[PDB]
């Protein structure tokens, strides 16, 4: 139900509903709280879906569903979505990953631009996003 989960606070854009939280979470207890939902952490898959995060989020810092999986630590998104190294590289603040600390394994949206990801201590508290396919 579209007008039933809007208006519990969810946004619906191309197919999908996102959840911009108001109060912080580490990531991992972000994820707990997007599951409970029936729904993960986001993740990002085009430029338009890009574009909507960072315009909604307004300049403020959200935990995405971007973290560090496997031997080789590659970066992953935690609702399973293939991750697409070549595809994301225009998705992140300049410099960025940098594993600042070597403590910087999941990742968020920080600065309002196509160019707006950084990676942070996944122990780390900032506000966070959910998505949730809509199935009808
Ligand atoms: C606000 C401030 O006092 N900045 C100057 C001191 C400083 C320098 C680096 C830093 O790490 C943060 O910024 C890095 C980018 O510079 C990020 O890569 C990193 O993930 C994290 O977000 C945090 C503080
Ligand atoms: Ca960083
Ligand atoms: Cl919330």
């Amino acid at each position: 139900d579209i007008l039933q989960v809007v208006s519990q606070g969810w946004k619906y854009f191309k197919g999908n509903f996102y959840y911009f939280s108001l109060i912080p979470k580490t990531w991992y207890s972000a994820e707990q709280f997007c599951v409970s939902r029936n729904s993960h952490l986001t993740s990002v898959t085009s430029e338009s879906e890009q574009e909507f995060l960072y315009k909604t989020a307004g300049g403020l810092i959200y935990w995405i569903g971007l973290t560090k999986a496997g031997m080789e630590g590659d970066w992953s998104w935690v609702d399973d979505t293939p991750f697409n190294k070549v595809q994301s590289a225009r998705f992140w603040i300049p410099g960025e990953p940098n594993n600042a600390g070597n403590n910087e394994h999941c990742g968020n949206i920080k600065a309002p631009s196509l160019q707006a990801w950084n990676d942070a201590p996944c122990d780390k508290t900032f506000l966070f996003i959910c998505k949730r396919p809509y199935v009808p």
